[PDB]
DNA sequence: CTGCCGAAGCGAGCACTACTGTCACACCTATTTTAAGCCCTTCAATCAAATCATCTTTTGGTTAGGATA
């Protein structure tokens, strides 16, 4: 059963389309928050702090945000870079809103022998521990990738809510416990 | 007044990896979030090697406990 300890998530991407043509140069000559950096990137990064996020900008009229602790966060905060592109004196809508990717983490409190995991789950984990310290473990069910410590802690990422991660957490908790 | 054919020296066949005309798709980086491990600096707290000050062990000379020659 579950050791106590539940995977808290950490990030969140969301994207939505802003259904309109956008001028970057404008963007940054007006908004109070703004980047154009054409000899680098052609393109405009947001960020707030409630929710807490970083979204990007681009002429053609798409928005990618990430950052949040929650699906719902993530959500919130597009659809505030949505009223302030449309303050902007843009004609935005906040449209076709998809969740992308989200990342959390736990822990099981007791030391790791990464040799015996990687001994007996050669097949889908990939011990290295000469670039990465850690060992990496890419699961199917669902499409999670694992990255698993000594110390216990382990991060999750791949999945689209908090279920995939919840589920995919205790699949593995047996395995990490014998 | 023009023309044939020999003598000797040449030759062959057998021994139970350099550029150029294109072209699309790779190369390239705009950022988010971890979990333990990273390189270099850079100073600060602690340490230990070397040097200075002084007590003491002994090597040449003076003193009065001590003695021969």
């Amino acid at each position: 059963g579950p050791s106590g300890i539940v995977p808290q998530l950490q990030n969140i991407v969301s994207t939505v389309n802003l259904g309109c043509k956008l001028d970057l140069k404008t963007i940054a000559l007006r908004a109070r928050n703004a980047e154009y950096n054409p000899k680098r990137f052609a393109a405009v990064i947001m960020r707030i702090r409630e929710p807490r996020t970083t979204a990007l900008i681009f002429s053609s009229g798409k928005m990618v945000c990430t950052g949040a602790k929650s699906e719902e966060q993530s959500r919130l905060a597009a659809r505030k870079y949505a009223r302030v592109v449309q303050k902007l004196g843009f004609p935005a809508k906040f449209l076709d809103f998809k969740i992308q990717n989200m990342v959390g983490s736990c822990d099981v409190k007791f030391p790791i022998r990464l040799e015996g995991l990687v001994l007996t789950h050669q097949q889908f984990s990939s011990y290295e521990p000469e670039l990465f310290p850690g060992l990496i473990y890419r699961m199917i069910k669902p499409r999670i990738v694992l990255l698993i410590f000594v110390s216990g802690k382990v991060v999750l990422t791949g999945a689209k809510v908090r279920a995939e991660i919840y589920e995919a957490f205790e699949n593995i908790y047996p395995i990490l416990k014998g």
